[PDB]
DNA sequence: CATTAGA
DNA sequence: TCTAATG
């Protein structure tokens, strides 16, 4: 946690790179169980050697370690940090839709910078003319605040198509948060479950709402189950407009909420803590359901859930408010 | 790890 | 169809 950590850090850095600026797939899924395990070791790396003790340590990142270890860096990773190409590649990953493939693409290209992605707009697909266009924004926090403000909205028109809808803003937010990245509205309907053959429109009525009133102003992508968009809330009575927000609504099966809200929910960690102990308590726990472990090995059987409670109550433990689902 | 775009 | 990108 800190007394591996160095070591971990350079590795993740080495680890990164391979599989963005190169096309290593495997030394980067090299480098990251080597810095998954010097994670764990319980003690001072002292030398490569020690370190080369451990699983998927080779010689070639003990190697890596003595020089760090040695000196406070590395070159090849003081290389990587000057090399304008891999630089580079980083840096038109942050455009939302552009990817390690579309980096290098552009790179090759000739478009390293902001600007030329703009004087080249033309070679850039929907997703990423919007990702440029609110590039800014995109990377700007959402202070609850807000969280709150458009919060309010969503659940407004949601109730205003029909009263029969069940939308929950998961994640962070949920939690407490003090600020968050993007809004998650996990969505649903008693008139969808796991069977039920869809109702696409179910989905759609609601986009289209918030559209009709402004809330959702670009289409990344909308699929009949996943809507995945951007959203801004009305400039006042000006001076102050609102930066442009990415919004994620999507449709659940009523029979699947809970659990996907639980989960969405997290965090992480409280999730698979919580998971961890379905286990133990003879159960089987996952994004959408909660299955009773049957000791052949395994076990299958979805228990009927109607609150986080239900899920609670099953595995025998404590509410707990999302406030504290920290951990 | 599953959903969407796209070509 | 596959391949990329988001989460
Ligand atoms: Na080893
Ligand atoms: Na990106
Ligand atoms: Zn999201």
């Amino acid at each position: 946690e800190t007394l591996n950590g160095g070591i971990t850090d350079m590795l993740t850095e080495l680890a990164n790179f391979e599989k963005n600026v190169s096309q290593a797939i495997h030394k980067y899924n090299a480098y990251r169980k080597a810095a998954s395990v010097i994670a764990k070791y319980p003690h001072k790396i002292k030398s490569g050697a020690e370190a080369k003790k451990l699983p998927g340590v080779g010689t070639k990142i003990a190697e890596k370690i003595d020089e760090f270890l040695a000196t406070g860096k590395l070159r090849k990773l003081e290389k990587i940090r000057q090399d304008d190409t891999s630089s580079s590649i980083n840096f038109l990953t942050r455009v939302s839709g552009i990817g390690p493939s579309a980096a290098r693409k552009f790179v090759d290209e000739g478009i390293k910078t902001l600007e030329d992605l703009r004087k080249n707009e033309d070679k850039l697909n929907h997703h990423q003319r919007i990702g440029l266009k609110y590039f800014g924004d995109f990377e700007k926090r959402i202070p609850r605040e807000e969280m709150l403000q458009m919060q309010d909205i969503v659940l407004n028109e949601v109730k205003k198509v029909d009263s029969e809808y069940i939308a929950t803003v998961c994640g962070s937010f949920r939690r407490g948060a003090e600020s968050s990245g993007d809004m998650d509205v996990l969505l649903t309907h008693p008139s969808f479950t796991s069977e039920s053959t869809k109702q696409p429109k179910l989905l759609h009525q609601v986009v289209e709402q918030l559209q009709k009133v402004h809330f959702i102003t670009d289409t990344l992508s909308k699929g009949e189950t996943k809507f995945m968009g951007v959203c801004q809330l009305p400039s006042k009575n000006d001076e102050k407009e609102y930066p442009h927000r990415r919004i994620d609504i999507r449709l659940i099966p009523k029979d699947q909420y809970y659990c996907g809200v639980l989960y969405f929910t997290g965090s992480d960690i409280f999730n698979k803590n919580m998971r961890a102990h379905a286990l133990e308590k003879g159960f089987t726990i996952n994004e959408y359901t909660i299955r009773p472990l049957g000791v052949t090995g395994v076990a299958g059987e979805p228990l009927p859930v109607d609150s986080e409670k239900d899920i609670f109550d099953y595995i025998q433990w404590k509410y707990r408010e999302p406030k504290d689902r920290s951990e």
